[PDB]
């Protein structure tokens, strides 16, 4: 609804956060308009030519960006501005601890229960409203959920498949490594494979085995083993996510409800080591 088309002059990079295929990540700095105000924004720089759409098709898919911000959920980040010159530049606030999957394999022997319950709570939060919205995120993965606080996580990264026109087949649906369909309860399997990468830790989903080997594996039954963490009431969560049949598998709506429940009592779903204060 409210698209900020931003000059170059208005906003400046400081230091370089990560890099990519995709692109690089940049921390700067922003100056509205007509405010005397600097504002920390994270700047992603898309690569050159990967998108055969002209600049006026660019920014109607960043205006289904920016229209998410409205009503808006705490666990969606908010597109600030965009900028369009040779590249694509995405600005938002910086989320100053980075992602979550960086987040759980650093900090590892210090997350407890309570914290990996409520991230799955807020991730299908953010969801469930991406949903309300009509908008199919389609990559789904604890890469693109943003640490602002240890107890405040938000999604990232949505519709900029769309805008874009490596495959993340280890997350994807059996159904859209087969056909390309893609749904909300595509979603929900990635979903599953977010929470698979929470409950353990940021290990990478069917290590060794590759990519064009995933979708025989899936017909075969197979799918990401129980985390050592996890009772089995966490897990059949999870597989319930990993359904052949979409329209079997759970609802963001339900997945609020169900690990709403654990985290109320979280040292009943999840066994941790350092949880016995
Ligand atoms: C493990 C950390 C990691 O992989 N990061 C990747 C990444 N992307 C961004 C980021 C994302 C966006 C963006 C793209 N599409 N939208 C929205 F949904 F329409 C957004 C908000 C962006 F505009 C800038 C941007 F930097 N970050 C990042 C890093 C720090 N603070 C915020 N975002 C990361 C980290």
């Amino acid at each position: 609804a409210l698209l900020r088309i931003l000059k170059e002059t208005e906003f400046k990079k400081i230091k370089v956060l990560g890099s990519g295929a995709f692109g690089t990540v940049y921390k700067g700095l922003w100056i509205p308009e007509g405010e005397k105000v600097k504002i920390p924004v994270a700047i992603k720089e898309l690569r050159e030519a990967t998108s055969p759409k002209a600049n006026k098709e660019i920014l109607d898919e960043a205006y289904v960006m920016a229209s998410v911000d409205n009503p808006g959920n705490p666990h969606v980040c908010r597109l600030l501005g965009i900028c369009l010159t040779s590249t694509v530049q995405l600005i938002t606030q910086l989320m100053p601890f980075g992602c979550l999957l960086d987040y759980v394999r650093e900090h590892k022997d210090n997350i407890g229960s309570q914290y990996l319950l409520n991230w799955c709570v807020q991730i299908a939060k953010g969801m469930n409203y991406l949903e309300d919205r009509r908008l199919v995120h389609r990559d789904l993965a604890a890469r693109n959920v943003l640490v602002k606080t240890p107890q405040h996580v938000k999604i990232t990264d949505f519709g900029l498949a769309k805008l874009l026109g490596k495959v993340p087949i280890k997350w994807m649906a059996l159904e859209s490594i087969l056909h390309r369909i893609y749904t909300h309860q595509s979603d929900v399997w990635s979903y599953g494979v977010t929470v698979w990468e929470l409950m353990t830790f940021g290990s990478k989903p069917y290590d060794g085995i590759p990519a064009s080997e995933i979708s025989s594996i899936l017909e075969k039954g197979e799918r990401l083993p129980q985390p050592p963490i996890c009772t089995i009431d966490v897990y059949m969560i999870m597989r319930k996510c990993w359904m052949i049949d979409a329209d079997s598998r759970p609802k963001f709506r339900e997945l609020i409800i169900e690990f709403s429940k654990m985290a109320r009592d979280p040292q009943r779903y999840l066994v941790i080591q350092g949880d016995e204060r």
